[PDB]
């Protein structure tokens, strides 16, 4: 099981472009949502849950296909809230109808990143439709309630080890928790990327509390939350080191993500050697706009 990048047909780092600016345009504007958190955070749920359904003993799931847009994975409990993000990308997909569903999915996490002033992280295009019956069955991303050892082997099947694990949970620095979606309380929220995930996880006073929803969740005193699984980053020493290396240096952080959070969104995807080169796209600020 083989998916090669094809490019869209006579398309060129400017017409991505393109659509990273609208993105970003419209993450400028519509910025009521949630609370005033804007859409940044889910559209960056968005391309890791796309992306995290990949399995890499059969080359199943993943960013390739664009299966989200199909009724079994857009349902999928673990999916829950992700139809804002969908909605939110809907007019960039009538505006520009030539790119494919797993390219926008994924662009729209690059754009939030980058948008939140985070690490600039390099892009590819070339993920091609697939059908229906391609979509992954429900259950491949990861529970919320468990410890370290549940997230080290969870993250072999996506090939990541401790680092690049610890690198992607810092997404977690953004957005919050919802309980209709899975039923845990949020805390304090932010839309910046930064690497205040570490410094609040070493730095808290937390408290292990059971939720309204009956789920065990840390909660410090100022107002911020963490998950059993991002509390696992500290009960495990592994986790531990690096946590604390990157709460002590933001630009490793940064690079670190970088390359992980790229790696996520092309797991799965056969690059043509003649292939064009990863696209690093300028930020609306870059281009003045
Ligand atoms: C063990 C792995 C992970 C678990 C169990 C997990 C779990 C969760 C849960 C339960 C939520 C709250 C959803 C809601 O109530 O709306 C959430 C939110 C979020 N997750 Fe994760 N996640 C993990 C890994 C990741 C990764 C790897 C990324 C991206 C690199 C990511 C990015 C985010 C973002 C940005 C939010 C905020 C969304 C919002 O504000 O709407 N997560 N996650
Ligand atoms: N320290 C914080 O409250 C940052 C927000 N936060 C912590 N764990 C999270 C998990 C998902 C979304 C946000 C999260």
């Amino acid at each position: 099981l083989v998916h090669v990048a094809s490019v869209e047909k006579g398309r060129s780092y400017e017409d991505f472009q393109k659509v990273y600016n609208a993105i970003a345009l419209k993450l400028r504007e519509d910025d009521e949502y949630d609370n005033y958190i804007g859409y940044g955070p889910v559209l960056v749920r968005l391309a890791w849950h796309i992306s995290g359904t990949w399995d890499k003993h059969d080359n199943t799931g993943g960013s390739y296909g664009g299966t989200y847009r199909f009724k079994k994975e857009f349902n999928d409990p673990s999916n829950a809230g992700l139809q804002n993000g969908f909605k939110f990308l809907e007019p960039i997909h009538k505006e520009f109808p030539w790119i494919s569903s797993g390219d926008l999915f994924s662009l729209g996490g690059v754009t939030a990143v980058q948008e939140m002033q985070g690490p600039k992280i390099p892009w590819r295009c070339g993920r091609v439709d697939t059908p229906e019956d391609t979509t992954p069955d429900n259950g491949r991303l990861p529970d919320a309630d468990k410890d370290a050892g549940y997230v080290r082997t969870f993250f072999q099947r996506l090939n990541m080890n401790d680092r690049e694990v610890v690198a992607l949970m810092g997404a977690h620095a953004l957005g919050k928790t919802h309980l209709k979606n899975s039923g845990y309380e949020g805390g304090g929220a932010n839309n910046v990327f930064t690497n205040e995930f570490y410094l609040n996880l070493l730095n808290e006073d937390w408290k292990l509390e059971k939720n309204d929803a009956n789920n065990e969740q840390w909660d410090s005193k100022s107002g911020y939350m963490m998950l059993p699984t991002d509390y696992s980053l500290i009960q495990d020493p592994k986790y531990l080191s690096i946590v604390k290396e990157y709460a002590n240096d933001q630009d490793k952080f940064f690079k670190d993500f970088s390359k992980a959070f790229e790696k996520l969104l092309e797991n799965g995807i056969t690059f043509p050697k003649d292939a064009p080169s990863p696209f690093i796209f300028k930020t609306l600020e870059e281009q003045g706009l």
